[PDB]
């Protein structure tokens, strides 16, 4: 059931913005670890005396890394005279965010038809405003409302190149790395209470609950009309045998925030080969792999979708596989991206639901809680 | 003239500590860019609820990257019950340092015979105390005094593995990168006034002025008894044709601080080949190279030290060459390590002064201000 109840026209995920202490070092690490190219900048060299912002791209995926300069560089400016390229930026907010949460996502940005209308309708329907609509060079409109914690939902609309005031990066600085990542599939938040978080966000967006076909969490997914903007939300389940990883997140993050970004790959085998080669030389580490019993059990579950050789490749790379009634999901998770056990990344590829591929084909891997738990108990028995 | 006036026994540079917002991302970037191996850690996985600290090593060079966790994790601790492995660490000081200065060096650490004696003698001779001597696991003593700005001189002494409470890193996480860097040669501070800075530091150390054989700075070098701990200090010269880069540093850093670290390489050609290959894939960028006229002029200046092929290799890599009356220096400078135009790195190799090599052989490259200026004017004439 998809009631198509979006209260304004939503296109696709546009970018994700990380708030950093040093944008340069985070952006360079992420570029090498994920195979993303340096594509635009806004910093002292472009006249921005307020913040340093570096944009990485891979296909349609856009990661923005922003850090504040000394406020003394811009102390004489006011908002009408600002040199910041992102008018919602505030030195105090950014330093407070980073001190509270450490490295993490500040903005989940979606492209809409009209960001001023999206903002007005959202606030009329309960959204807490964060930054009012601002028109940049008569060409782009940006507005922000609160999503959860200190994460904002950012609306961007284009009259017709990332943002005005950003410059394309020199060819020499822009090495054409590419490990196969192509777009953001979903972005997941952790909150203390799922019910009120869903009511709030669905209330101001009109996003509907996406259908899904004891492990420490309850979750639900909100989706746009064509189900290409997907926003899962998790809450902890307390009193469990093992402590909820959602609760550990909330403790180390100092509250609600973005838990993981799932990045679609056009070739998950190539992406993981390339990422795993770089894990110990500046890139990202991956969670420990399932036992061999998990891959032996894959034949019964997805033997009509993957060949034995393709299953063997999943085992080589530690890929997890899940299936719903409509399609199949290949997924794997990194270790946390920074110092705190908070945000991490998921790499995914979806098989099926061809009509274009429909959004969320194969689900989100909820079946892998039980399948991994069974295979580890079975591997103890094998031993 | 070397009066050997050290007021306590000093051995060698021991480590450099960076204060970061996210230690993981800075350490991974530096590891890949400089070819340093992950060698020790102190973090949540080792029981440290206060700070994350990651140690990189290349030869005898040790870089420590430290960032604070949420204070809530350790809110019930007091100094007698702390889980921090570096007892001088303070959440507030670290956040204040990073907000003020951005990514940069907090501590220049030297190994001494007795850190408690070094501390006591230094303070008796005018040093401003920063952290009193603390004995760690009855095995290592650490103490800190102010050096300049918010940079401290850290004394470490060992009864007889980096520090107690640090753990060696897993072989899988510890890829054996090595681009040829072997030790810290010198560490340079920028201050508003050179005279009072030299009087203060030489006053409490007994370090002597190291002999040197219009461009925006005045500088002097302080040296230990065997001239293996070398601490140059720069001040701006105002009213110049081009604005002093020392003054630009002071503005963007919010005052005095560490300007550059010079890292000795056992094979500067290999080091720069390896570093330049990685500049656009997560590593470090280098300053623009001298014009060909500079390398043509090298024959007259160092043609008795370097062959034509060795000079051609310097030209390929953009290496600068300088000479004093005792030896020859090969050097090159990176672009700033982070967002702000503040700290950068120098790679150096010294030729001559064999007796071991004596410290500071060939000087610090002061002759390269005029030689680069002449060669750029000459290259305009060639054109
Ligand atoms: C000493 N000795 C030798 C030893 C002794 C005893 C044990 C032992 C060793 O061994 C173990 C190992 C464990 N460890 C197994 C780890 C299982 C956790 C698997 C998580 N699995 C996912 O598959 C998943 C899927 C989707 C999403 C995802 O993306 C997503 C969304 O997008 C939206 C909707 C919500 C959502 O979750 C996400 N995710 O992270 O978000 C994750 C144990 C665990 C529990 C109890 C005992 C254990 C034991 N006994
Ligand atoms: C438009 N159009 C086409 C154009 C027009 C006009 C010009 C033009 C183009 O072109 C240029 C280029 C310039 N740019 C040349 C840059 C020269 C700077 C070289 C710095 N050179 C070092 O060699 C060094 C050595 C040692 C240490 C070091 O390590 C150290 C220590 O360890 C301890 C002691 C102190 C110390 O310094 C360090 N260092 O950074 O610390 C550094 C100009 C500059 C000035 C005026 C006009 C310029 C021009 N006209
Ligand atoms: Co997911
Ligand atoms: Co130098």
């Amino acid at each position: 059931k998809n009631p198509k109840s979006d209260k304004f026209k939503v296109k696709r995920f546009h970018h994700i913005e990380f708030w950093c202490g040093d944008a340069t070092n985070v952006a360079r690490r992420f570029s090498w670890g994920l195979g993303m190219r340096f594509s635009a900048k806004s910093d002292l060299s472009t006249g921005n005396m307020v913040h340093a912002s570096y944009l990485l791209t891979s296909g349609d995926l856009r990661f923005l890394f922003t850090a504040p300069y000394s406020p003394s560089l811009s102390a004489g400016e006011i908002k009408p005279t600002t040199t910041a390229s992102i008018p919602s930026f505030d030195h105090g907010s950014c330093r407070s965010f980073f001190s509270s949460h450490g490295l993490g996502v500040r903005a989940v940005a979606i492209e809409v038809e009209d960001a001023e209308s999206a903002f007005s309708i959202s606030v009329a329907n309960g959204a807490i405003p964060s930054s009012p609509p601002i028109v940049l060079n008569e060409a782009v409109t940006i507005a922000e409302v609160k999503l959860y914690g200190d994460v904002v939902l950012r609306y961007v609309s284009y009259k017709a190149e990332f943002l005005p005031g950003f410059e394309r990066v020199e060819d020499a600085s822009s090495f054409p790395l590419d490990y196969g990542i192509r777009r953001l599939d979903h972005a997941v938040g952790n909150v203390p209470e799922l019910g009120p978080a869903l009511t709030y966000v669905a209330g101001f967006t009109g996003f509907h609950q996406f259908a899904e076909f004891e492990s420490g969490l309850n979750s639900a997914v909100l989706a746009s009309n064509d189900e290409m903007v997907l926003l899962p939300i998790n809450e902890p389940v307390h009193g469990t045998k093992r402590k909820s990883q959602i609760q550990t997140y909330l403790e180390h993050n100092e509250g609600a925030g973005l838990q993981h970004l799932a990045l679609m790959s056009e070739d998950i085998f190539r992406t993981l080969r390339e990422m795993r080669k770089r894990s110990s030389i500046g890139g990202f580490d991956f969670m420990p792999s399932p036992p061999p019993t998990y891959y032996q059990n894959l034949k019964k579950r997805v033997g009509d979708v993957l060949s034995d050789d393709q299953i063997k490749e999943c085992e080589e790379l530690g890929i997890l596989v899940d299936r719903d009634d409509q399609g199949t999901l290949l997924q794997i998770f990194t270790k946390p991206l920074g110092d705190r056990p908070t945000i991490f990344i998921e790499i995914i590829q979806r098989v099926g639901c061809m009509m274009y591929q429909s959004g969320g084909c194969g689900g989100f891997g909820k079946g892998n809680f039980s399948e991994l738990f069974k295979s580890i108990e079975e591997y103890e028995k094998t031993l």
